[PDB]
């Protein structure tokens, strides 16, 4: 078995190199949205939130991991502060996802609703309160539930600790059922089964909105079809739905004209069909082709539009909490091995440090998914790196 250090130089470079990467990228991401007005917008407050968390991996997570690496002497809550940190980033990024899923979930089931509901200040108020509880959730084990009550007294003398020292070593010092039933179970594993359901709650909400306008397009082209088909009082009842069906497609100027005439259309229509006009009301009928085309197939396009750049735009944020779960599933998994199977082999020391590198490497991802799937971070990212590097 070769010398610790030559193992130990290859971990600890490739830690720096993720460090400086989840750096630059994330501190881009902030520039960004500091520079754009486009991008100052509550659901990027908790994208920033989500940055800063990143810079922290990479600023003092991924020193603590080398530090923890060399197994040093510590007193055992020095040890448990920096075993314990990267849990209080993890816990600050699953708010930070789940906050940015109900916000999308809100844009998209009640927009109307959505600027007075979600606010800047209420989001920032919601960050603080999530910073103060990942703080409180991540360093639980400081509060006693930890490992420091029963040292490993062989690697406290082999390694010439002193008194109330430890050899700091993370499963040493933080309990297995913390890191499997509390922070993996309840405070990662719940979270993102239900942002998951928030996600196909969106996808829902978004095909039953296309279906819907779709629908009404078709009742209007179809009772066209039913008014030019020769009865009065079979007129009188095409046209009846297509006035609940305008209506329904209404629930400024350009738009609300559109509407206006139509109902006006029908409504002439309406009292041709009353009187008994067979003739007049299917004339009176085949005006609303002509307001249909240079109108409501316009508003129609535009509805269809926004809802599929929220498709797209929901994709592009859950393809950011699936890259989270894959990059902190193996660390977990390999707990839950370790708790539930003691019997079990321990993953190799090589598999421990590449589990670890993985989930510091998450904090490299998030820009690159802004870059490649949203215009305006990719925009932003040229202008500043064209000034800036270029020049
Ligand atoms: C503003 C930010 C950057 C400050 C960062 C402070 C960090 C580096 C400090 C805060 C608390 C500190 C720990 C507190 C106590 C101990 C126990 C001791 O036996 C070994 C050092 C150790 C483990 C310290 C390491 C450094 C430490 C983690
Ligand atoms: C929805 C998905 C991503 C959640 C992840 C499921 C996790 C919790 C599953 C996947 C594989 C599972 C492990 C598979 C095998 C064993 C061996 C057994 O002797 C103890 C339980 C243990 C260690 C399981 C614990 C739970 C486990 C880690
Ligand atoms: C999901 C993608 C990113 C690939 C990673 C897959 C994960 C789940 C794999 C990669 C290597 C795997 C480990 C390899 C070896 C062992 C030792 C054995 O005694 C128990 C299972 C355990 C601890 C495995 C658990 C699952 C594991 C961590
Ligand atoms: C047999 C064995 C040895 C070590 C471990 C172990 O270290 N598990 C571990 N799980 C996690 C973890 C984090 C989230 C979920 O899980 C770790 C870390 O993030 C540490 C990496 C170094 O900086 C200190 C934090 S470390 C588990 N089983
Ligand atoms: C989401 C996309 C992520 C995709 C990116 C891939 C993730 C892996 C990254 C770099 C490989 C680093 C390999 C080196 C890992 C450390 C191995 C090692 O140092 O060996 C330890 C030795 O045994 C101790 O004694
Ligand atoms: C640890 C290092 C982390 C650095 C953190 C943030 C920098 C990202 C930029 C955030 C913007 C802050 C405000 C600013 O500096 O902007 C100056 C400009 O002149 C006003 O228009
Ligand atoms: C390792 C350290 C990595 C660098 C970290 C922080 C400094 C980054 C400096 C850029 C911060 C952006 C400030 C800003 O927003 O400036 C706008 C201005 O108008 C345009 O010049
Ligand atoms: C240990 C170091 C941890 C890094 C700490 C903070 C990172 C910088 C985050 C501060 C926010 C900068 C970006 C910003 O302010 O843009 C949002 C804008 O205000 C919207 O209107
Ligand atoms: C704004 C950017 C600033 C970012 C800040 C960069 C931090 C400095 C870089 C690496 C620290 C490496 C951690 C030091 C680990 C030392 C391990 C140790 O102390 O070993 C004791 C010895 O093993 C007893 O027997
Ligand atoms: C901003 C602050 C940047 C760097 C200061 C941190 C430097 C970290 C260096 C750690 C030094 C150390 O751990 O030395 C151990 C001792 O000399 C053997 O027992
Ligand atoms: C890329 C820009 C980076 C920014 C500037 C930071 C430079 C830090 C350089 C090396 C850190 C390595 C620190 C070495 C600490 C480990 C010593 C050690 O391994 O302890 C002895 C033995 O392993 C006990 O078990
Ligand atoms: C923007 C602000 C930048 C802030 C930058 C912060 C960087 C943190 C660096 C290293 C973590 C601390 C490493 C702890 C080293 C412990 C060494 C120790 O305690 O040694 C005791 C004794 O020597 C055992 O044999
Ligand atoms: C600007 C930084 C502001 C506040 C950092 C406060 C963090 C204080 C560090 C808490 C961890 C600690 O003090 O550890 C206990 C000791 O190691 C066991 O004997
Ligand atoms: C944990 C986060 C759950 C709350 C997120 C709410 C949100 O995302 O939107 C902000 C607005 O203040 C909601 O009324
Ligand atoms: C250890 C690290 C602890 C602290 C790290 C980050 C604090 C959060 C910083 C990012 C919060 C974003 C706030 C924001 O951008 O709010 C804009 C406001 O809504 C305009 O009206
Ligand atoms: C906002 C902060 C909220 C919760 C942080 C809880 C973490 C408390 C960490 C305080 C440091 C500590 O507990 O010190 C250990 C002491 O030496 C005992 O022996
Ligand atoms: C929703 C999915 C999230 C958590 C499920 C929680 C399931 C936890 C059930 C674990 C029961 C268990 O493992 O206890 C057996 C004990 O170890 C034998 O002595
Ligand atoms: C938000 C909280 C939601 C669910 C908590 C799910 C956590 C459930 C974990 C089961 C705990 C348990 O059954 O522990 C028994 C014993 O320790 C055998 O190992
Ligand atoms: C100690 C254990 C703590 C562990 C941490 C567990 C985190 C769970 C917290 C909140 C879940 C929020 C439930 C999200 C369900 C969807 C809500 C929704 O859809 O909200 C829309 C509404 O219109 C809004 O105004
Ligand atoms: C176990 C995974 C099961 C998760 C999926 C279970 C719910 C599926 C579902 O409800 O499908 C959509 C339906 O249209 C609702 O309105
Ligand atoms: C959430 C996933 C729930 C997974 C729950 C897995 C529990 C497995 C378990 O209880 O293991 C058997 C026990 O260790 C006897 O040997
Ligand atoms: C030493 C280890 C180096 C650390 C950096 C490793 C990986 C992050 C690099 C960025 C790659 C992240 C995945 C990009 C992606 O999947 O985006 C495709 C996009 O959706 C198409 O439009
Ligand atoms: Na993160």
């Amino acid at each position: 078995g070769a010398p610790p250090i030559m193992g130990s130089s290859v971990y600890i470079t490739v830690e720096l190199a993720i460090a400086v990467l989840a750096i630059l990228g994330n501190v881009l991401v902030c520039w960004a949205v500091w520079l754009n007005s486009n991008l100052q917008n509550v659901t990027n407050y908790f994208v920033v939130s989500l940055a800063a968390a990143d810079i922290a991996v990479g600023v003092l997570a991924i020193p603590f991991a080398i530090t923890i690496s060399t197994g040093f002497c510590a007193a055992c809550h020095g040890c448990l502060f920096i075993a314990c940190f990267v849990l209080v980033l993890t816990q600050s990024s699953i708010f930070s996802l789940l906050a940015i899923a109900i916000d999308r979930y809100i844009a998209i089931r009640i927009p109307l609703r959505y600027n007075g509901l979600v606010t800047g200040t209420r989001a920032k108020g919601i960050i603080a309160i999530c910073w103060v509880l990942s703080f409180a959730i991540g360093l639980t084990p400081m509060l006693g539930w930890n490992n420091c009550g029963q040292p490993k007294e062989g690697k406290q003398h082999s390694q010439g600790c002193g008194e109330g020292q430890v050899a700091c070593l993370f499963e040493d010092v933080v309990p297995m059922n913390y890191m499997v039933y509390f922070n993996f179970f309840a405070c990662v594993l719940v979270p993102l089964l239900l942002m998951l359901g928030v996600y196909l709650r969106i996808f829902l909400a978004a095909r039953r909105q296309l279906a819907d306008l779709e629908d009404n397009w078709e009742t209007l082209n179809d009772n066209l079809k039913v008014i030019e088909k020769a009865n009065a009082a079979q007129v009188k009842d095409a046209l009846t739905k297509m006035r609940a069906a305008a209506l329904d497609a209404q629930k400024m100027k350009d738009f609300r004209h559109g509407f206006d005439i139509l109902v006006g259309q029908i409504d002439d229509a309406l009292k041709l069909a009353n009187e008994g006009k067979v003739k007049e009301a299917q004339a009176a009928a085949e005006q609303l082709k002509t307001t249909r085309n240079a109108y409501i197939q316009k508003y129609l396009e535009r509805a269809r539009s926004t809802l599929q750049k929220e498709v797209h735009a929901a994709k592009s944020l859950a393809i950011i909490v699936g890259l989270f779960a894959l990059c902190w599933l193996p660390l977990h998994i390999i707990n839950c091995f370790t708790f539930f199977c003691p019997d079990c082999s321990h993953a190799p020391l090589w598999l421990m440090y590449l589990a670890i590198v993985l989930s510091h490497t998450n904090s490299v991802v998030n820009p690159f998914i802004y870059a490649y799937r949203i215009r305006e971070f990719r925009q932003t990212f040229r202008k500043i790196i064209r000034s800036h590097v270029l020049r």
